[PDB]
């Protein structure tokens, strides 16, 4: 494998998430292309632990409510993921195109 960089409306990295069975934090690996967004265990990963049909998205907000770290939400018809960036830029980033990707489908 050889790196290279984003085809624009794209972005891959780490995320902390909520699990779904019980509240406990994992750090996953995220990937946007098109209007799918998935989480793998590490990078390395071949598959997909779970992929989001983003047109099934009807919304993306910052938690300012979390004021110790960077964390916002994916709205679905049957789930609100809560997601946390390590950094305020990763998180800022995140949003930005995500809520674009929502835009564009819409």
């Amino acid at each position: 494998l050889v790196p290279t960089a984003p085809s624009l409306g794209t972005k891959e990295g780490y995320l902390t998430k909520q699990g779904g069975l019980v509240k406990t934090w994992k750090t996953r690996w995220f990937t946007l292309h098109r209007n799918e967004l998935k989480y793998f265990k590490d990078q390395m990963s071949p598959e997909p632990i779970r992929i989001l049909d983003l047109t099934e998205c009807s919304a993306v907000q910052f938690d300012y409510s979390q004021e110790r770290v960077n964390c916002f939400c994916l709205v679905f018809p049957f789930r609100t993921f809560y997601l946390c960036a390590k950094t305020g830029v990763e998180a800022d980033e995140w949003i930005k195109i995500l809520r674009w990707k929502l835009s564009q489908i819409r």
